[PDB]
């Protein structure tokens, strides 16, 4: 496996591996989960909100995806949501987050359905697309914070939330906390 050494090494990799039309899943998920995270590398972005996670671009890989890192305060969750036809990478860097896979719902209204729960350990890269079910991810601890790095190709700017208890959806508009390292105006 390439083991980029830094971030830096990992975004000009990722530059290659979704510069052509295919995209080897298993590879770019072994090559992410092959970096080591170091918080001197991504400080820079990791800006925490008191009351919800906040979402923070890295880089737009020329058109091809989105790179940005997710900081889940104390406690801070998801919502239940889709990926919008999207690949999805979701890559530990600080922290625990706990993965709940869901399954879609009928048209009928009742509880939702979960398929599968998990812990994603320590510098681990999990992967999710919509023909692989809806998810929640939750910071699994009160006391720490987790820190995330998420790959979305192609980018996308809005998905579902869905209600755990009848499965009814809204669209929502998702928005950057920063860019770059640099804040958004209104948080
Ligand atoms: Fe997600």
């Amino acid at each position: 496996v390439l083991k980029p050494r830094t971030l830096a090494d990992l975004i000009r990799i990722l530059h290659q591996l979704f510069a052509g039309d295919e995209v080897n899943v298993e590879e770019v998920q072994a090559i992410m989960e092959a970096y080591e995270s170091d918080p001197t590398e991504w400080a820079m972005y990791a800006k925490f909100d008191q009351y919800r996670y906040t979402r923070n671009l890295v880089d737009q890989g020329n058109g091809k995806f989105n790179l940005m890192i997710l900081c889940w305060g104390e406690g801070h969750g998801s919502s239940i949501h889709d990926h919008t036809n999207s690949h999805c990478f979701l890559k530990m860097l600080q922290g625990n987050l706990k993965e709940t896979l869901f399954a879609w719902p009928d048209k009928k209204s009742n509880e939702m359905v979960k398929k599968s729960e998990r812990v994603l350990r320590e510098n681990q890269c999990a992967y999710i697309n919509d023909s692989v079910g809806l998810h929640r991810v939750e910071n699994i601890s009160h006391t720490e914070p987790a820190v995330s790095l998420h790959l979305y190709s192609p980018p996308f700017d809005t998905c579902h939330a869905f209600d755990q208890r009848t499965g009814h959806k809204n669209k929502v508009t998702m928005t950057f906390h920063s860019k770059f390292g640099i804040r958004t105006p209104n948080a």
